[PDB]
Order: C-alpha cells, then structure tokens, then sequence
C-alpha cells in the first residue's frame, strides 16, 4: 500500500505517535517519507545481510525475524512479513520500542539526514487531523 501523506499521518496519529518521547508527528511523516516513500512494502537489503523492512524500515538484526540474518534477536516478536502489512500497526508498536531504545529518532539514519533540525511541522500541511 501507498499511504497518502495526510492519510499516513491520521493513521500514525490514531496509534500514538503524535509526541510520542516528545517527537512530533511531523517528525514521524517526515521519516516514513524518507524511509520508504510512504511504501509498505517498500524493503532495503544491506550489505551486512540484514534487511530493513516496511514504511519505517526496521532493521532484521534486531527487531524481527526474517530467518536469513546471522545474529538476529528478534526484540519485537514478529516476523518481518509482519512489518510489510498494508495495516501499520505492527510497524508502529515496534517503532515506539526502537525510538525508545537510547538514541531517539536517531535510529533512522534517513530521518537523520533529511529531518532532523528542520521544519517537520510542514510535513503535516493540509491535514485534518
């Protein structure tokens, strides 16, 4: 599935992530969008042989089981086919683990490049919410 942004936003909104560990919601459109372009499905490998998966691209050595990552430790409890749902619930509620495991947003090394220190309320233009 690809989200629309305002969609994308009132479906983040519905599950917690507005301020969430005092990130704004802007924040979190701001890293889908860069992340996975508001795609689901949207997968990375890297060259460590894990893969990053779904619309917040969490990473196979941690977080989810994909069965192909040497070392992994699964600390959300899912497959990593979970994470590709058109239903983000499961990438939301591993996300609040990951944002909540010592270095913030930090974790996504595209919302540190792209999102950090900038104006992230614009990434809420338009919306309803």
């Amino acid at each position: 599935k690809v989200f629309g942004r305002c969609e994308l936003a009132a479906a983040m909104k519905r599950h917690g992530l507005d301020n969430y560990r005092g990130y704004s919601l802007g924040n979190w459109v701001c890293a889908a969008k860069f992340e996975s372009n508001f795609n689901t499905q949207a997968t990375n490998r890297n060259t460590d042989g894990s893969t990053d998966y779904g619309i917040l691209q969490i990473n196979s050595r941690w977080w989810c089981n994909d069965g192909r990552t040497p070392g992994s430790r699964n600390l959300c409890n899912i497959p990593c086919s979970a994470l590709l749902s058109s239903d983000i619930t499961a990438s939301v509620n591993c996300a609040k683990k990951i944002v909540s495991d010592g270095n913030g947003m930090n974790a996504w090394v595209a919302w540190r490049n792209r999102c950090k220190g900038t104006d992230v309320q614009a990434w809420i233009r338009g919306c309803r919410l």
